[PDB]
């Protein structure tokens, strides 16, 4: 559906079988969750963005739940103050911007 | 106009009489760019990002344009790595996001 922004545009997330909330968030390339255990191989990867920079893992293909749309996408888990959901899965879901 | 997410939501945006490009972000409460003269008063400000807490100054009712839209908002001056427009200028031009 349409969602405003004058409130946070935060969304009910499954990945890949706990429930967090998450923030739907056009300036992020890439979803970000804080710290939770993803099964499997993962690979080091470095990110900055406002206030520094963090150390991350990428797993790729971890299934997601968003709304109703099931997506298996690229997560990376790191400290982050806030789960992002970036671009890369949003264009999954066809999200876009209006105005 | 609709805006897809398989790029970056960059924009041209006119501020203080000078003109950049900026992101289009929908997980930022505020608008941020990178050192540039802002005339007048400001207020020191925290923010945190994704790596943050960082130290920022705030300039109250500025005058910015983007696509063709006239705004006055509060606008953050530090040193971040993109140009972003947030939520505070995003509802005044009446962007939503639409899945
Ligand atoms: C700064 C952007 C260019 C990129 N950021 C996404 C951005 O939407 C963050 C996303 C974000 C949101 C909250 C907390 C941390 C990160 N928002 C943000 O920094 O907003 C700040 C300005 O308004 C305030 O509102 C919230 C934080 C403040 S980011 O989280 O740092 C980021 C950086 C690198 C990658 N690869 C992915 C994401």
């Amino acid at each position: 559906p349409q969602i405003t922004l004058w409130q946070r545009p935060l969304v009910v997330v499954k990945v890949g079988g706990q429930l967090m909330e998450a923030l739907l968030d056009t300036g992020a390339d890439d979803t970000i969750f804080e710290e939770m255990n993803l099964p499997g191989r993962w690979t080091p990867k470095m990110i900055g963005g406002i206030g520094g920079f963090l150390n991350v893992r990428q797993y790729d293909q971890v299934p997601i739940e968003i709304c109703g749309h099931k997506v298996v996408s690229t997560v990376l888990i790191g400290p982050t103050p806030l789960n992002v959901i970036g671009r890369n899965v949003m264009t999954q879901i066809g999200c876009t911007l209006n105005f």
